[PDB]
């Protein structure tokens, strides 16, 4: 039986849970082609890489496992959406159109990026004139069948594409947002008693914008459990009036009761919803991009703002700029000092060296940049900081006695500090920030190249046998499989659950993640025997 | 060979052959490897240092177009902001290459006239384009260096310490006198498996 | 230099015990081992 | 020296052994050429 035990190799999975008898046991099951097919598409694969990266080099080391289950729960939702994208009569066209704008969202992004450079190349030809072809602007090129008509034409296409990406985002990347938001709420109320015992607590603004949905009649909208409101009445329903928790959870009187559009709209839920999005840092960027494309019709130079994406998310630019955004409060803080030092110098000069200054030549020489600690402060943050030897290069010359050895000290001190020390510290911070990111990355990779995720055993024990850490990490304790189980058991029609698949199920529905190996593994358990 | 043939058309083409003084003597190759290592980053860094000088070109125009001008004759023309790219040029030429950025080749706010706008302008310019960006550049190379060294050390140690053929470490082999020096010079030697 | 010191500190802690000297391994053999031999048994506040 | 350097700090850790055999197969050819020139 090799032929058979091969055709069915991509549709089988080996887990390694531990339960009941306090012993390691193996599980076998079946996975469909479509179940695995919607796993190797590039979108999901990059999600795997990013999740693995930011769970080894932040605060895991104990509660990492519940994050992994939370990771599975959202990719569950993601794969369902991808399946759905692959008068009266106009509804068929509109669903096909919304599926189209969301099916190729990343091509609309590349096309908007190309149009930014195409408009900005045409702006280099502008020119100002003292009279028409005062202050008259011309496109200053040979007629070509190009320039002015093409600048007019591309400004419409960039605005159309910058508008279509609002719709393309709202129908692809916002559902998951609103999702990772309801779960939270309907997971605090029950297993903690947020509003049933404690209270947001002010500070948690988020935990307040969301006191609006609780009552809504569609609270568990994009969330599987459309019963949350009934598992909280049943629980915190005695210690608190069965008719008191029968309100801050909607189900008003429901405790006892236990064209379209305009006609049916939970005004109050929609409000809550809207709030949730006008605060996503990815939505606000997409809204700004559209607004600047409208200002591009008021004055075409506003299209130069769109070249700032040439910094936002191509990987060489993002990794370079990430070295500057790490160490932020540090940098700003530094500059702060560089403004106090050049002031402790303003105060000084003034008192004494106020004549050694002065920047005029006419006999009636005024332009005295030291008749006010204000102007002095400017002259010191302008001419000064930006130079080679500091103030010593724009202020007469001690030479002629007169406190000679005071303006020497002054300049040399000023210089040394503000130009070595401070400007130096600045370059210092960024370089470090660099080394910092790389170290994190390496840690991640290695912690992985070397050890397991599910359990915690290392390579050694495994590598004792030939190619050990490539099996206990490619068959038994695989990760993708501890996920396909969930989707499986979720479909298996209950009454046909086996024995082990009903220990896990009941432990999933009650949040008791102790069915994961953690600390052990078949090989270890059944060592002596053989395996 | 081709450049040595062009050396007979004009003898200064023999100056191209001095570029080997960078190609493969070990001190030059390890130094230049710190620049090559890290390319797309840098070639991109420079990229940004152009989209960050194009924006300082645009703004000026709209407002500060008079605060510019680089002539002295009464009939002063040479207005480097009254035409197409000249400004983008004037900003990538005179600008980037200086000490206080554009603030050192463009009149002087002083006399009122949006004084506090050309101050902001200049200070924001120099600060970004000359600290931040030029800084990032030196940043990348230094790292690239540390990077090569780390790799090398890893290599050496992984070796000074463990075996190639198998995977056992020094410990399980050093329990006895001169151990990791036998299970890697007699038994599982490498040359011998060849 | 400062950063290295700091990291050393943190890790030496994230990984091993203060009172005794045993590491995470000899403790994590069981589920959540170290998080117990450093929060119940050999806690520090308690030896105070 | 060069082969040992670029097999520990790249993607080996499993398939390194077939690279070692591939290393032997080409030095086999190399030594034959040197004999033919002396
Ligand atoms: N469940 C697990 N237990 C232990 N190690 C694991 C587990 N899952 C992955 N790994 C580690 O990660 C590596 C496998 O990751 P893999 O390269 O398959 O992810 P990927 O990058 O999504 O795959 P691909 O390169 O095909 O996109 C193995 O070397 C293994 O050590
Ligand atoms: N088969 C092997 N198993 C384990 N370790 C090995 C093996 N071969 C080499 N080594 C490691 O590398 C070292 C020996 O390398 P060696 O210095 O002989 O290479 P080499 O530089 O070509 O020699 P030479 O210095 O004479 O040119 C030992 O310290 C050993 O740990
Ligand atoms: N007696 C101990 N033995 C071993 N490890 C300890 C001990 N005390 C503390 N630790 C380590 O330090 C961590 C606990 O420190 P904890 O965060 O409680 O200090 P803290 O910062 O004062 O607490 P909080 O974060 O509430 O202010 C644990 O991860 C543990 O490994
Ligand atoms: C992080 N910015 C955004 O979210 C973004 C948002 C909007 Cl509304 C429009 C664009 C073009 C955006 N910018 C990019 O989205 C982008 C810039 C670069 Br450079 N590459 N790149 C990209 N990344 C992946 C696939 C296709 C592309 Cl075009
Ligand atoms: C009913 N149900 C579940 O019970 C479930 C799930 N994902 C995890 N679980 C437990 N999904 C998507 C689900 O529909
Ligand atoms: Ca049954
Ligand atoms: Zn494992
Ligand atoms: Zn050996
Ligand atoms: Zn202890």
């Amino acid at each position: 039986a090799e032929s058979i035990l091969e055709y069915f190799r991509p549709y089988l999975g080996r887990i390694e849970i531990m339960g009941a008898s306090r012993r390691i046991e193996r599980i076998y099951f079946e996975i469909s082609e479509t179940n695995r097919a919607q796993w190797e598409m590039p979108q999901v694969k990059e999600s795997k890489r990013q999740f693995i990266f930011d769970v080894v080099n932040e605060g895991g080391e104990a509660e990492k496992m519940e994050l992994f289950v939370s990771f599975c729960e959202d990719t569950i939702f993601e794969m369902q959406i991808a399946a759905q994208i692959s008068w009266g009569e106009l509804e068929v066209q509109r669903v096909k159109f919304l599926n189209y704008l969301s099916r190729n969202f990343y091509t609309l992004k590349y096309l908007a990026l190309f149009l930014a450079f195409a408009i900005n190349f045409i702006l280099l030809f502008y020119k100002v004139s003292d009279s028409p072809p005062n202050m008259v602007y011309y496109f200053l090129e040979e007629s070509t069948g190009y320039m002015e008509p093409a600048l007019w034409c591309l400004s419409l296409l960039h605005t159309l594409v910058a508008f279509l990406m609002i719709i393309g985002y709202n129908c692809l990347k916002v559902p998951l947002v609103i999702f990772k938001r309801e779960k939270e709420l309907a997971r605090k109320l029950e297993f903690d008693g947020l509003y049933i015992t404690e209270q947001p607590g002010d500070d948690d603004v988020k935990g307040q914008w969301d006191r609006l949905v609780l009552n809504t009649p569609s609270f568990p909208s994009n969330y599987w459990d459309k019963f949350v409101k009934r598992k909280v009445l049943d629980k915190h329903g005695d210690i608190f009036g069965r008719e008191r928790i029968a309100e801050l959870l909607g189900m008003d009187l429901a405790s006892l009761e236990i064209l379209t559009w305009l006609m049916s709209i939970d005004v109050k839920y929609q409000i809550w919803k809207f709030g949730v999005i006008f605060t996503d840092n990815s939505f606000l960027y997409s809204g700004w991009y559209m607004v600047m494309s409208l200002l591009g019709h008021y004055n075409n130079f506003f299209f130069a703002a769109h070249l700032l994406d040439i910094a936002m998310e191509v990987k060489t630019l993002r990794t370079i700029l990430s070295s500057v955004t790490h160490n932020g409060k540090q940098l700003v803080m530094t500059v702060g000092l560089l403004a106090v030092v050049v002031y402790l110098y303003t105060v000084v000069a003034f008192n004494f060296f106020r004549k050694f200054y002065n920047k005029s030549e006419d006999e009636d020489e005024p332009d005295m940049k030291c008749d006010d600690m204000m102007t002095c402060y400017l002259f010191h943050m302008y001419v000064g900081v930006r130079a080679g030897g500091g103030i010593g290069d724009e202020i007469e010359d001690p030479a002629g006695d007169e406190y000679e050895l005071y303006r020497v000290v002054f300049d040399i001190t000023f210089f040394f500090f503000v130009i070595v020390i401070l400007l130096a510290i600045i370059q210092g911070l960024i370089i470090d920030a660099f080394g910092e990111l790389r170290d994190q990355q390496e840690q991640v990779k290695e912690d992985m190249e070397t050890k397991c995720f599910i359990c915690g055993i290392g390579s050694d024990y495994f590598d004792t046998t030939p190619h050990g850490f490539e099996t206990h990490t490619l068959e038994e304790h695989n990760l993708a499989n501890y996920m396909f189980f969930l989707m499986y058991l979720i479909n298996k029609d209950e009454t046909e659950h086996t024995g082990q698949e009903s220990y896990v199920w009941k432990m999933y529905q009650e949040r008791c993640w102790d069915f994961f190996p953690a600390g052990d593994c078949f090989r270890k358990q059944y060592e002596d025997q053989l395996s």
